[PDB]
């Protein structure tokens, strides 16, 4: 996240930080994700398609940063990890970017709600909130495009979202951008996703409920001018969540 403010949990206690396994044991961070119920965490496909095997990923719930340990943190291991079968990428734009994982501690349970862990409702079909609407986002992404390394504090910022007619004219997106995709961008271009952010939740308040509207992408650069944060939106994948949230 550039811009915006470090956070903790409690403050995003949805959000779940995803991490994989290396031969020799090393551990590094891959994306966010968010709880969307016990069982599962939402996140997206670019994150693990190149390496889609579901026994080298960690989850943490009630994690706020992203080396040490958080009180009341829970780490579960990936019992079934699940990625869109038409997931594609472009030169700048990923398609059908969205993933579930299925969670389990190693005592063979989900998780456990509790101040810092809870699960984010999912929105209805075809009711996102309009262009010009405020939401959050949050992760452990990158400060500053040049940073090779993630911040050590969870952050979040608040970002406006963008009209699909405005995201699609020629010197943002062009016709890169889908209807299957939202845009959401600092109408001063201060403050946006970055690299490590993927996967993670862009939520928005809907008729008195935190609704997770869009799972973080895509963009061009970190909060250039014109260049929105692209964002799966979710609810155009209510089927396929349903679907695969089965047996
Ligand atoms: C996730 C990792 C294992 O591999 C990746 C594979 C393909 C694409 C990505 N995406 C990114 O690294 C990424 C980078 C930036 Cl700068 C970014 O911000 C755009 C919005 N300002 C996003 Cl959303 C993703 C990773």
């Amino acid at each position: 996240i550039i811009g915006g403010e470090f956070t903790t949990i409690e403050n995003q206690p949805w959000f779940a930080a995803i991490y994989r396994r290396h031969r020799g044991g090393s551990v590094t961070y891959v994306c966010g994700g968010s709880l969307i119920s016990p069982c599962w965490v939402i996140s997206a496909t670019h994150c693990f398609i190149d390496y889609p095997k579901k026994e080298d990923y960690i989850v943490y719930l009630g994690r706020s940063r992203l080396n040490s340990n958080t009180q009341g943190e829970m780490k579960f291991e990936v019992e079934n990890l699940i990625l869109h079968k038409d997931y594609s990428a472009d030169t700048l734009a990923h398609h059908n970017d969205i993933a579930l994982l299925k969670i389990r501690s190693k005592e063979g349970r989900c998780a456990q709600p509790s101040r810092t862990i809870q699960t984010i409702s999912l929105p209805s079909m075809y009711n996102d909130p309009q262009f010009g609407t405020s939401c959050e986002i949050t992760g452990f992404g990158k400060e500053n495009s040049t940073d090779y390394l993630y911040p050590e504090q969870l952050k979040m910022t608040v970002v406006k979202l963008i009209s699909h007619r405005e995201c699609q004219q020629p010197h943002y997106y062009g016709s890169e951008v889908t209807t299957k995709m939202l845009c959401a961008a600092d109408p001063q271009w201060k403050t946006d996703s970055c690299q490590g952010d993927s996967g993670g939740p862009l939520v928005c308040s809907l008729q008195g409920r935190m609704t997770l509207t869009g799972i973080v992408s895509w963009g061009r650069g970190c909060a250039l001018k014109d260049k929105p944060g692209v964002y799966t939106r979710v609810s155009h994948f209510l089927p396929w969540i349903r679907s695969h949230t089965k047996e």
